[PDB]
């Protein structure tokens, strides 16, 4: 019954948006084999996914 | 000068940039009476700053 709930959740994606695009710059373009630089960046965006689990109940009253 | 390594460390700021703006959308003007929602949004951006330390030793061995 709120509007900020869905709004905030959307802002969280904004961060991953730039992070995903940056992953390509860290790898160059033809990554795949030994591209750890791409994994380091993705790790940051991965954290946002783990937090969403907790924030879910924080915004969703049981 | 530069190639990508240094560019990466600078890109990390991009995320934080949106993180600060998101805090205003989650607070909707201001906090008041504590508010963990604002502290949770900061944690995400806090990790990025903490990663700079690990990335410094990685990208830059010395």
């Amino acid at each position: 019954m709120k509007k900020l709930r869905e709004e905030a959740a959307k802002l969280f994606e904004e961060w991953k948006k730039l992070a995903e695009e940056a992953a390509k710059l860290l790898e160059g373009g033809g990554g795949g084999g030994g591209g750890e630089l791409m994994k380091l960046c993705e790790e940051a965006a991965k954290k946002a996914e783990e937090l969403f689990k907790l924030a879910e109940e924080r915004l969703k009253k049981l």
